[PDB]
Protein backbone atom coordinates (compact mmCIF):
# COMPACT_ATOMS: atom_id res chain seq x y z
CA UNK A 1 0.00 0.00 0.00
CA UNK A 2 1.30 3.64 -0.74
CA UNK A 3 1.55 5.54 2.73
CA UNK A 4 1.92 9.48 3.37
CA UNK A 5 -1.37 12.21 2.16
CA UNK A 6 -2.49 9.96 -1.14
CA UNK A 7 -5.78 11.91 -3.59
CA UNK A 8 -8.55 10.07 -2.98
CA UNK A 9 -12.50 10.37 -4.44
CA UNK A 10 -11.85 12.18 -7.54
CA UNK A 11 -13.85 11.56 -10.60
CA UNK A 12 -13.79 12.34 -14.57
CA UNK A 13 -15.34 15.48 -15.99
CA UNK A 14 -14.91 16.72 -19.06
CA UNK A 15 -13.84 20.30 -19.68
CA UNK A 16 -14.68 22.01 -23.18
CA UNK A 17 -14.61 26.09 -23.93
CA UNK A 18 -16.76 26.21 -26.88
CA UNK A 19 -15.92 29.50 -28.50
CA UNK A 20 -12.17 29.39 -27.51
CA UNK A 21 -11.65 29.01 -31.36
CA UNK A 22 -13.72 32.17 -32.31
CA UNK A 23 -10.89 34.24 -29.89
CA UNK A 24 -7.78 36.48 -31.82
CA UNK A 25 -5.30 34.66 -29.56
CA UNK A 26 -4.60 31.50 -28.49
CA UNK A 27 -3.43 28.23 -29.28
CA UNK A 28 -6.05 25.84 -30.18
CA UNK A 29 -5.49 22.63 -32.41
CA UNK A 30 -8.26 22.91 -34.73
CA UNK A 31 -9.85 21.26 -38.26
CA UNK A 32 -12.46 23.44 -39.99
CA UNK A 33 -14.94 21.97 -41.80
CA UNK A 34 -17.20 24.35 -44.37
CA UNK A 35 -20.85 22.79 -45.15
CA UNK A 36 -23.54 24.04 -47.78
CA UNK A 37 -24.69 27.58 -45.97
CA UNK A 38 -23.97 30.95 -46.20
CA UNK A 39 -20.63 31.53 -44.72
CA UNK A 40 -20.38 33.74 -41.57
CA UNK A 41 -17.96 36.35 -41.84
CA UNK A 42 -15.95 34.95 -38.87
CA UNK A 43 -14.91 32.22 -41.64
CA UNK A 44 -12.26 34.62 -41.99
CA UNK A 45 -10.43 34.45 -38.77
CA UNK A 46 -11.08 30.76 -37.89
CA UNK A 47 -9.95 29.91 -41.35
CA UNK A 48 -5.91 31.20 -41.01
CA UNK A 49 -5.55 29.23 -37.88
CA UNK A 50 -7.19 25.75 -38.93
CA UNK A 51 -4.65 22.69 -39.36
CA UNK A 52 -6.88 21.31 -41.83
CA UNK A 53 -9.65 23.53 -44.18
CA UNK A 54 -12.22 21.30 -45.66
CA UNK A 55 -15.67 21.69 -47.33
CA UNK A 56 -18.48 19.17 -47.81
CA UNK A 57 -20.00 19.43 -51.53
CA UNK A 58 -21.75 23.02 -51.77
CA UNK A 59 -19.60 24.41 -48.89
CA UNK A 60 -16.87 24.93 -51.96
CA UNK A 61 -19.45 27.06 -53.67
CA UNK A 62 -19.61 29.29 -50.99
CA UNK A 63 -16.29 29.66 -50.04
CA UNK A 64 -15.03 30.25 -53.31
CA UNK A 65 -18.23 32.94 -53.79
CA UNK A 66 -16.74 34.96 -50.95
CA UNK A 67 -13.37 34.90 -51.20
CA UNK A 68 -12.49 36.72 -55.20
CA UNK A 69 -9.08 38.42 -55.55
CA UNK A 70 -7.64 36.27 -52.77
CA UNK A 71 -8.57 32.48 -53.38
CA UNK A 72 -5.12 31.38 -53.52
CA UNK A 73 -4.93 32.17 -49.72
CA UNK A 74 -8.55 29.88 -48.94
CA UNK A 75 -7.28 26.64 -50.74
CA UNK A 76 -8.98 23.62 -49.20
CA UNK A 77 -7.01 20.38 -48.03
CA UNK A 78 -9.66 18.68 -49.27
CA UNK A 79 -13.28 18.93 -51.02
CA UNK A 80 -15.26 16.15 -50.30
CA UNK A 81 -19.10 15.23 -50.95
CA UNK A 82 -21.21 15.23 -54.32
CA UNK A 83 -19.36 16.48 -57.31
CA UNK A 84 -23.26 17.55 -58.72
CA UNK A 85 -23.29 20.10 -55.99
CA UNK A 86 -20.24 21.90 -56.73
CA UNK A 87 -20.56 24.24 -59.77
CA UNK A 88 -18.30 23.65 -62.52
CA UNK A 89 -15.70 26.25 -62.50
CA UNK A 90 -15.68 26.20 -58.78
CA UNK A 91 -14.40 22.77 -59.13
CA UNK A 92 -11.89 23.11 -61.74
CA UNK A 93 -10.97 26.02 -59.88
CA UNK A 94 -9.68 23.87 -56.51
CA UNK A 95 -8.80 21.14 -58.64
CA UNK A 96 -5.93 22.64 -60.90
CA UNK A 97 -4.39 24.26 -57.62
CA UNK A 98 -3.83 21.67 -56.50
CA UNK A 99 -7.04 20.92 -53.60
CA UNK A 100 -7.89 16.93 -53.37
CA UNK A 101 -11.35 16.41 -54.47
CA UNK A 102 -13.13 13.18 -52.79
CA UNK A 103 -16.08 11.42 -54.33
CA UNK A 104 -18.49 10.11 -51.71
CA UNK A 105 -21.35 8.50 -53.39
CA UNK A 106 -23.30 6.80 -50.46
CA UNK A 107 -27.18 7.73 -50.28
CA UNK A 108 -27.40 6.61 -47.20
CA UNK A 109 -25.79 9.43 -46.16
CA UNK A 110 -24.70 12.64 -45.93
CA UNK A 111 -21.99 14.88 -46.94
CA UNK A 112 -21.22 16.27 -43.75
CA UNK A 113 -21.19 12.99 -42.57
CA UNK A 114 -18.91 11.63 -45.18
CA UNK A 115 -16.70 14.48 -45.28
CA UNK A 116 -15.98 13.83 -41.42
CA UNK A 117 -14.65 10.51 -42.18
CA UNK A 118 -12.66 11.74 -44.83
CA UNK A 119 -11.20 14.52 -42.71
CA UNK A 120 -10.29 11.70 -39.73
CA UNK A 121 -8.94 9.51 -42.11
CA UNK A 122 -6.17 12.71 -42.84
CA UNK A 123 -6.14 13.51 -39.18
CA UNK A 124 -4.74 9.97 -38.73
CA UNK A 125 -2.55 9.97 -42.10
CA UNK A 126 -1.06 13.47 -41.04
CA UNK A 127 -0.99 12.17 -37.25
CA UNK A 128 -2.43 15.48 -36.47
CA UNK A 129 -3.38 16.41 -32.73
CA UNK A 130 -6.23 18.26 -33.20
CA UNK A 131 -8.51 19.55 -29.90
CA UNK A 132 -12.07 20.41 -32.25
CA UNK A 133 -13.14 20.14 -35.43
CA UNK A 134 -15.34 23.52 -36.48
CA UNK A 135 -18.28 23.05 -38.52
CA UNK A 136 -19.36 26.43 -40.33
CA UNK A 137 -23.11 25.21 -41.27
CA UNK A 138 -25.86 23.04 -41.06
CA UNK A 139 -28.18 25.19 -38.51
CA UNK A 140 -29.85 27.03 -41.59
CA UNK A 141 -32.12 26.60 -44.81
CA UNK A 142 -33.83 23.44 -45.00
CA UNK A 143 -35.63 21.81 -42.21
CA UNK A 144 -34.80 18.28 -42.44
CA UNK A 145 -30.54 19.28 -43.24
CA UNK A 146 -30.80 20.93 -39.99
CA UNK A 147 -31.58 18.03 -38.20
CA UNK A 148 -29.52 15.77 -40.40
CA UNK A 149 -26.53 18.02 -38.43
CA UNK A 150 -28.06 17.00 -35.47
CA UNK A 151 -28.02 13.54 -36.20
CA UNK A 152 -24.26 14.32 -37.57
CA UNK A 153 -22.75 14.74 -33.85
CA UNK A 154 -24.47 11.70 -32.99
CA UNK A 155 -22.98 9.62 -35.49
CA UNK A 156 -19.73 11.38 -35.01
CA UNK A 157 -18.81 9.54 -32.16
CA UNK A 158 -18.77 6.54 -33.82
CA UNK A 159 -16.13 8.58 -36.36
CA UNK A 160 -13.90 10.21 -34.36
CA UNK A 161 -12.98 10.77 -30.58
CA UNK A 162 -12.56 14.85 -31.34
CA UNK A 163 -15.43 17.16 -30.17
CA UNK A 164 -17.48 18.65 -32.83
CA UNK A 165 -19.01 22.01 -32.62
CA UNK A 166 -21.10 23.55 -34.99
CA UNK A 167 -21.70 27.30 -35.68
CA UNK A 168 -23.77 29.41 -38.02
CA UNK A 169 -25.07 32.62 -38.07
CA UNK A 170 -25.57 33.35 -34.12
CA UNK A 171 -26.01 29.83 -33.14
CA UNK A 172 -23.71 27.10 -31.58
CA UNK A 173 -24.73 23.31 -30.99
CA UNK A 174 -22.55 20.32 -29.56
CA UNK A 175 -23.55 17.16 -28.24
CA UNK A 176 -22.76 16.17 -24.62
CA UNK A 177 -22.16 12.40 -24.04
CA UNK A 178 -23.48 11.17 -21.26
CA UNK A 179 -20.99 12.14 -18.00
CA UNK A 180 -20.15 15.28 -16.52
CA UNK A 181 -19.33 18.62 -18.29
CA UNK A 182 -17.71 21.76 -17.61
CA UNK A 183 -18.25 24.48 -20.08
CA UNK A 184 -16.16 27.43 -19.65
CA UNK A 185 -18.31 30.52 -21.13
CA UNK A 186 -16.13 32.83 -20.35
CA UNK A 187 -14.26 34.09 -23.38
CA UNK A 188 -16.22 36.84 -23.98
CA UNK A 189 -17.69 35.72 -27.59
CA UNK A 190 -20.68 34.62 -25.33
CA UNK A 191 -24.66 35.87 -26.70
CA UNK A 192 -27.03 36.22 -23.92
CA UNK A 193 -28.92 33.12 -24.58
CA UNK A 194 -28.20 28.86 -23.66
CA UNK A 195 -30.16 26.01 -24.44
CA UNK A 196 -30.49 21.91 -23.54
CA UNK A 197 -32.08 20.18 -26.49
CA UNK A 198 -33.12 16.39 -25.21
CA UNK A 199 -33.48 15.75 -29.05
CA UNK A 200 -32.85 11.63 -29.36
CA UNK A 201 -34.48 10.69 -26.07
CA UNK A 202 -35.65 12.14 -22.91
CA UNK A 203 -32.50 12.59 -20.28
CA UNK A 204 -33.77 11.54 -16.91
CA UNK A 205 -31.51 13.02 -14.94
CA UNK A 206 -29.86 16.35 -15.05
CA UNK A 207 -27.93 18.53 -13.02
CA UNK A 208 -26.38 22.08 -13.61
CA UNK A 209 -25.04 25.04 -12.24
CA UNK A 210 -24.38 28.22 -14.10
CA UNK A 211 -27.91 28.70 -15.41
CA UNK A 212 -30.43 31.41 -14.60
CA UNK A 213 -32.82 28.02 -14.75
CA UNK A 214 -30.72 25.14 -13.59
CA UNK A 215 -31.80 21.41 -13.45
CA UNK A 216 -31.31 19.17 -10.24
CA UNK A 217 -31.99 15.77 -11.22
CA UNK A 218 -34.23 16.62 -13.58
CA UNK A 219 -36.21 15.42 -16.97
CA UNK A 220 -35.43 17.23 -20.00
CA UNK A 221 -37.56 15.81 -22.66
CA UNK A 222 -39.97 16.65 -26.14
CA UNK A 223 -43.19 17.81 -24.58
CA UNK A 224 -41.92 17.63 -20.82
CA UNK A 225 -39.47 20.17 -20.76
CA UNK A 226 -36.61 21.32 -22.96
CA UNK A 227 -34.32 24.33 -22.00
CA UNK A 228 -34.78 27.22 -24.43
CA UNK A 229 -34.12 30.76 -23.82
CA UNK A 230 -31.91 30.18 -20.74
CA UNK A 231 -29.51 32.50 -19.95
CA UNK A 232 -26.06 32.50 -17.57
CA UNK A 233 -25.48 33.19 -13.60
CA UNK A 234 -22.46 35.48 -14.07
CA UNK A 235 -19.80 32.73 -13.08
CA UNK A 236 -18.39 32.40 -16.55
CA UNK A 237 -18.78 28.15 -16.41
CA UNK A 238 -21.64 25.93 -16.79
CA UNK A 239 -21.76 22.47 -15.50
CA UNK A 240 -23.96 19.47 -17.07
CA UNK A 241 -24.13 15.41 -15.86
CA UNK A 242 -26.54 14.11 -18.05
CA UNK A 243 -27.84 10.52 -18.25
CA UNK A 244 -28.21 10.59 -21.95
CA UNK A 245 -26.30 12.60 -25.19
CA UNK A 246 -27.79 16.20 -24.46
CA UNK A 247 -27.73 19.38 -27.17
CA UNK A 248 -25.73 22.10 -25.97
CA UNK A 249 -26.65 25.28 -27.35
CA UNK A 250 -25.48 28.98 -27.11
CA UNK A 251 -25.55 32.41 -28.67
CA UNK A 252 -22.50 33.82 -30.20
CA UNK A 253 -22.08 37.50 -29.18
CA UNK A 254 -23.50 40.25 -31.73
CA UNK B 1 -58.68 4.65 -37.15
CA UNK B 2 -56.55 6.79 -39.87
CA UNK B 3 -55.60 10.64 -39.72
CA UNK B 4 -56.34 12.21 -43.20
CA UNK B 5 -54.52 15.38 -43.59
CA UNK B 6 -53.15 17.63 -46.88
CA UNK B 7 -50.31 19.51 -45.53
CA UNK B 8 -50.00 22.24 -47.94
CA UNK B 9 -53.56 22.46 -49.02
CA UNK B 10 -53.40 26.32 -46.70
CA UNK B 11 -50.96 27.16 -49.47
CA UNK B 12 -53.41 26.52 -52.69
CA UNK B 13 -54.75 29.69 -54.33
CA UNK B 14 -58.19 27.63 -54.31
CA UNK B 15 -60.23 26.30 -51.64
CA UNK B 16 -62.99 26.78 -48.98
CA UNK B 17 -60.30 25.32 -46.01
CA UNK B 18 -61.01 27.16 -42.35
CA UNK B 19 -57.85 28.26 -40.79
CA UNK B 20 -56.43 30.61 -38.25
CA UNK B 21 -53.01 32.11 -38.96
CA UNK B 22 -50.01 32.71 -36.57
CA UNK B 23 -47.23 34.83 -37.27
CA UNK B 24 -44.17 34.52 -34.86
CA UNK B 25 -40.69 36.36 -34.55
CA UNK B 26 -39.20 36.25 -38.00
CA UNK B 27 -39.36 37.96 -42.03
CA UNK B 28 -42.61 37.09 -43.42
CA UNK B 29 -42.57 34.69 -46.62
CA UNK B 30 -43.74 35.63 -50.06
CA UNK B 31 -46.90 33.58 -48.96
CA UNK B 32 -47.75 35.67 -46.26
CA UNK B 33 -50.16 37.89 -48.31
CA UNK B 34 -52.18 35.24 -49.64
CA UNK B 35 -52.09 33.45 -46.26
CA UNK B 36 -53.61 36.29 -44.34
CA UNK B 37 -56.41 37.22 -46.81
CA UNK B 38 -58.01 33.67 -46.42
CA UNK B 39 -57.30 33.55 -42.54
CA UNK B 40 -60.30 32.93 -40.51
CA UNK B 41 -58.55 34.70 -37.52
CA UNK B 42 -55.00 36.32 -38.04
CA UNK B 43 -52.72 36.66 -34.78
CA UNK B 44 -49.20 37.26 -33.84
CA UNK B 45 -47.29 35.89 -31.27
CA UNK B 46 -44.57 38.71 -29.16
CA UNK B 47 -41.94 39.93 -31.86
CA UNK B 48 -44.04 38.48 -34.96
CA UNK B 49 -46.29 41.70 -34.70
CA UNK B 50 -43.15 44.01 -35.62
CA UNK B 51 -42.65 42.04 -38.46
CA UNK B 52 -46.21 42.68 -39.45
CA UNK B 53 -46.00 46.09 -39.10
CA UNK B 54 -42.45 46.77 -40.60
CA UNK B 55 -43.55 44.41 -43.30
CA UNK B 56 -47.34 46.45 -44.08
CA UNK B 57 -46.21 50.27 -44.15
CA UNK B 58 -48.53 52.22 -45.80
CA UNK B 59 -51.67 49.53 -46.12
CA UNK B 60 -51.52 48.72 -42.16
CA UNK B 61 -55.34 48.92 -41.91
CA UNK B 62 -55.99 46.04 -43.93
CA UNK B 63 -53.63 43.91 -42.18
CA UNK B 64 -54.97 44.12 -38.05
CA UNK B 65 -54.65 41.05 -36.12
CA UNK B 66 -57.33 39.20 -34.28
CA UNK B 67 -55.37 39.77 -31.32
CA UNK B 68 -51.41 40.41 -30.12
CA UNK B 69 -50.07 37.71 -27.52
CA UNK B 70 -46.58 37.69 -25.88
CA UNK B 71 -44.15 39.32 -23.36
CA UNK B 72 -44.20 42.73 -24.25
CA UNK B 73 -40.85 43.41 -23.74
CA UNK B 74 -40.94 41.86 -27.19
CA UNK B 75 -43.19 44.12 -29.09
CA UNK B 76 -41.48 47.63 -29.91
CA UNK B 77 -43.77 49.93 -28.12
CA UNK B 78 -44.86 52.33 -31.18
CA UNK B 79 -46.16 48.92 -32.38
CA UNK B 80 -47.89 47.90 -29.61
CA UNK B 81 -49.62 51.58 -29.52
CA UNK B 82 -50.75 51.67 -32.73
CA UNK B 83 -52.42 47.60 -33.03
CA UNK B 84 -53.80 48.52 -29.28
CA UNK B 85 -55.21 51.98 -31.04
CA UNK B 86 -56.78 49.93 -33.94
CA UNK B 87 -58.34 47.83 -31.62
CA UNK B 88 -56.13 45.18 -31.80
CA UNK B 89 -56.66 42.83 -28.90
CA UNK B 90 -53.26 43.06 -26.79
CA UNK B 91 -52.83 40.44 -24.33
CA UNK B 92 -50.01 39.96 -21.98
CA UNK B 93 -48.42 36.69 -21.56
CA UNK B 94 -45.33 37.38 -19.14
CA UNK B 95 -45.19 33.45 -17.74
CA UNK B 96 -41.06 33.19 -18.13
CA UNK B 97 -41.55 28.75 -18.03
CA UNK B 98 -43.11 29.02 -21.62
CA UNK B 99 -42.46 30.49 -25.16
CA UNK B 100 -45.17 33.53 -26.75
CA UNK B 101 -45.52 30.64 -29.70
CA UNK B 102 -46.74 28.15 -27.44
CA UNK B 103 -49.04 31.10 -24.75
CA UNK B 104 -50.74 32.31 -28.14
CA UNK B 105 -51.95 28.82 -28.86
CA UNK B 106 -53.64 28.91 -25.66
CA UNK B 107 -55.20 32.58 -26.07
CA UNK B 108 -55.96 31.09 -29.92
CA UNK B 109 -58.10 27.91 -28.51
CA UNK B 110 -59.61 30.30 -25.86
CA UNK B 111 -60.83 32.75 -28.56
CA UNK B 112 -62.14 29.47 -30.74
CA UNK B 113 -63.89 28.28 -28.47
CA UNK B 114 -65.07 31.84 -27.47
CA UNK B 115 -66.44 32.67 -30.90
CA UNK B 116 -67.21 28.43 -31.42
CA UNK B 117 -64.90 28.38 -34.57
CA UNK B 118 -64.84 25.70 -37.03
CA UNK B 119 -61.13 25.63 -37.61
CA UNK B 120 -59.35 22.80 -39.52
CA UNK B 121 -55.75 23.72 -39.09
CA UNK B 122 -53.80 26.88 -37.78
CA UNK B 123 -51.03 27.99 -39.70
CA UNK B 124 -48.10 29.11 -38.16
CA UNK B 125 -45.13 31.15 -40.15
CA UNK B 126 -41.97 31.18 -39.12
CA UNK B 127 -40.11 29.58 -36.35
CA UNK B 128 -37.63 27.27 -38.25
CA UNK B 129 -34.92 29.84 -38.51
CA UNK B 130 -33.22 31.92 -36.49
CA UNK B 131 -31.92 30.87 -33.33
CA UNK B 132 -31.09 27.13 -32.81
CA UNK B 133 -32.69 27.07 -29.22
CA UNK B 134 -35.86 28.82 -30.61
CA UNK B 135 -36.13 26.31 -33.87
CA UNK B 136 -36.33 23.50 -31.02
CA UNK B 137 -38.74 25.55 -29.08
CA UNK B 138 -40.72 25.59 -32.17
CA UNK B 139 -40.97 21.86 -32.49
CA UNK B 140 -41.48 21.41 -28.59
CA UNK B 141 -44.72 23.81 -28.84
CA UNK B 142 -45.63 21.43 -31.48
CA UNK B 143 -45.22 18.66 -28.13
CA UNK B 144 -47.66 20.92 -25.86
CA UNK B 145 -50.05 21.76 -28.55
CA UNK B 146 -51.45 18.34 -28.25
CA UNK B 147 -52.58 19.24 -24.81
CA UNK B 148 -54.00 22.80 -26.08
CA UNK B 149 -56.06 22.04 -28.31
CA UNK B 150 -57.59 19.84 -30.82
CA UNK B 151 -56.75 21.30 -34.18
CA UNK B 152 -54.09 20.50 -36.46
CA UNK B 153 -50.85 22.73 -36.19
CA UNK B 154 -48.62 23.34 -38.81
CA UNK B 155 -45.30 25.20 -39.16
CA UNK B 156 -43.91 26.92 -42.49
CA UNK B 157 -40.99 29.28 -42.77
CA UNK B 158 -39.10 29.85 -46.55
CA UNK B 159 -39.15 26.12 -48.16
CA UNK B 160 -39.72 24.37 -45.33
CA UNK B 161 -42.80 23.05 -43.09
CA UNK B 162 -42.75 20.54 -40.14
CA UNK B 163 -45.91 18.69 -38.47
CA UNK B 164 -46.55 16.70 -35.74
CA UNK B 165 -47.67 13.39 -36.44
CA UNK B 166 -49.24 11.69 -33.04
CA UNK B 167 -49.14 7.69 -32.39
CA UNK B 168 -51.02 5.76 -34.62
CA UNK B 169 -51.99 6.07 -38.52
CA UNK B 170 -51.55 8.60 -40.63
CA UNK B 171 -52.39 9.97 -44.33
CA UNK B 172 -50.85 12.60 -46.01
CA UNK B 173 -52.00 14.22 -49.15
CA UNK B 174 -48.65 14.86 -50.93
CA UNK B 175 -50.85 15.89 -54.42
CA UNK B 176 -51.75 19.62 -54.22
CA UNK B 177 -48.72 20.73 -56.72
CA UNK B 178 -47.16 22.71 -53.72
CA UNK B 179 -44.84 20.40 -52.68
CA UNK B 180 -41.27 20.57 -52.91
CA UNK B 181 -38.43 17.49 -53.62
CA UNK B 182 -37.64 16.37 -50.26
CA UNK B 183 -39.30 15.06 -46.93
CA UNK B 184 -38.29 13.18 -43.96
CA UNK B 185 -39.48 11.62 -40.45
CA UNK B 186 -37.52 13.12 -37.56
CA UNK B 187 -37.98 11.21 -34.61
CA UNK B 188 -37.36 14.33 -32.25
CA UNK B 189 -38.25 13.16 -28.58
CA UNK B 190 -37.36 9.98 -28.53
CA UNK B 191 -36.83 6.80 -30.78
CA UNK B 192 -39.93 6.01 -32.63
CA UNK B 193 -39.25 1.80 -32.62
CA UNK B 194 -41.78 0.92 -35.36
CA UNK B 195 -42.81 2.50 -38.40
CA UNK B 196 -44.42 2.05 -41.30
CA UNK B 197 -44.74 3.76 -44.43
CA UNK B 198 -46.05 3.95 -48.16
CA UNK B 199 -45.16 6.30 -50.60
CA UNK B 200 -41.86 7.34 -49.83
CA UNK B 201 -38.88 6.68 -52.04
CA UNK B 202 -37.13 4.38 -49.06
CA UNK B 203 -40.04 3.41 -46.89
CA UNK B 204 -40.03 1.61 -43.33
CA UNK B 205 -41.24 -1.76 -42.52
CA UNK B 206 -41.51 -1.91 -38.87
CA UNK B 207 -38.71 -0.15 -38.60
CA UNK B 208 -36.61 2.00 -35.87
CA UNK B 209 -36.12 5.69 -36.44
CA UNK B 210 -33.92 7.47 -33.66
CA UNK B 211 -30.90 9.50 -33.68
CA UNK B 212 -27.81 7.69 -33.86
CA UNK B 213 -29.54 4.77 -35.29
CA UNK B 214 -31.80 6.45 -38.43
CA UNK B 215 -33.30 9.74 -39.39
CA UNK B 216 -35.27 10.18 -42.21
CA UNK B 217 -33.76 13.08 -44.39
CA UNK B 218 -33.83 13.99 -47.82
CA UNK B 219 -36.71 11.47 -48.15
CA UNK B 220 -38.10 12.08 -52.03
CA UNK B 221 -41.98 10.82 -52.86
CA UNK B 222 -42.77 7.65 -55.17
CA UNK B 223 -44.96 9.58 -57.43
CA UNK B 224 -48.83 8.34 -55.97
CA UNK B 225 -49.77 11.31 -54.54
CA UNK B 226 -49.89 10.14 -51.12
CA UNK B 227 -47.63 8.95 -48.00
CA UNK B 228 -48.96 6.89 -45.13
CA UNK B 229 -47.20 6.70 -42.03
CA UNK B 230 -47.89 4.44 -38.93
CA UNK B 231 -45.86 5.44 -35.67
CA UNK B 232 -45.71 4.37 -32.29
CA UNK B 233 -44.28 7.63 -30.77
CA UNK B 234 -44.97 11.49 -31.45
CA UNK B 235 -42.56 11.40 -35.03
CA UNK B 236 -42.10 14.95 -37.04
CA UNK B 237 -42.80 15.18 -40.50
CA UNK B 238 -40.85 17.80 -42.48
CA UNK B 239 -41.75 18.67 -46.55
CA UNK B 240 -40.67 20.82 -49.04
CA UNK B 241 -42.50 23.52 -50.48
CA UNK B 242 -41.89 24.77 -54.04
CA UNK B 243 -40.12 27.97 -54.42
C1 LIG C 1 -35.17 24.66 -17.63
C2 LIG C 1 -35.49 26.02 -18.17
N1 LIG C 1 -34.71 26.57 -19.19
C3 LIG C 1 -35.01 27.85 -19.71
C4 LIG C 1 -36.09 28.58 -19.20
C5 LIG C 1 -36.39 29.96 -19.78
N2 LIG C 1 -37.50 30.21 -20.72
C6 LIG C 1 -38.14 29.25 -21.22
S1 LIG C 1 -39.45 29.71 -22.32
C7 LIG C 1 -38.92 31.38 -21.93
C8 LIG C 1 -39.58 32.61 -22.51
C9 LIG C 1 -39.23 32.73 -24.00
O1 LIG C 1 -39.70 33.99 -24.46
C10 LIG C 1 -37.87 31.39 -21.07
C11 LIG C 1 -37.22 32.67 -20.57
C12 LIG C 1 -36.88 28.02 -18.16
N3 LIG C 1 -37.98 28.72 -17.63
N4 LIG C 1 -36.57 26.74 -17.66
C1 LIG D 1 -34.89 6.03 -44.19
C2 LIG D 1 -34.21 6.89 -45.22
N1 LIG D 1 -34.70 8.19 -45.49
C3 LIG D 1 -34.05 8.99 -46.46
C4 LIG D 1 -32.91 8.50 -47.15
C5 LIG D 1 -32.21 9.35 -48.19
N2 LIG D 1 -30.95 10.05 -47.89
C6 LIG D 1 -30.49 10.05 -46.71
S1 LIG D 1 -28.99 10.94 -46.49
C7 LIG D 1 -29.15 11.27 -48.25
C8 LIG D 1 -28.15 12.10 -49.00
C9 LIG D 1 -28.17 13.50 -48.34
O1 LIG D 1 -27.28 14.35 -49.03
C10 LIG D 1 -30.27 10.70 -48.77
C11 LIG D 1 -30.66 10.82 -50.24
C12 LIG D 1 -32.44 7.20 -46.86
N3 LIG D 1 -31.32 6.70 -47.52
N4 LIG D 1 -33.09 6.41 -45.90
Amino acid sequence: HSSGLVPRGSHMEHAFTPLEPLLPTGNLKYCLVVLNQPLDARFRHLWKKALLRACADGGANHLYDLTEGERESFLPEFVSGDFDSIRPEVKEYYTKKGCDLISTPDQDHTDFTKCLQVLQRKIEEKELQVDVIVTLGGLGGRFDQIMASVNTLFQATHITPVPIIIIQKDSLIYLLQPGKHRLHVDTGMEGSWCGLIPVGQPCNQVTTTGLKWNLTNDVLGFGTLVSTSNTYDGSGLVTVETDHPLLWTMAIKS
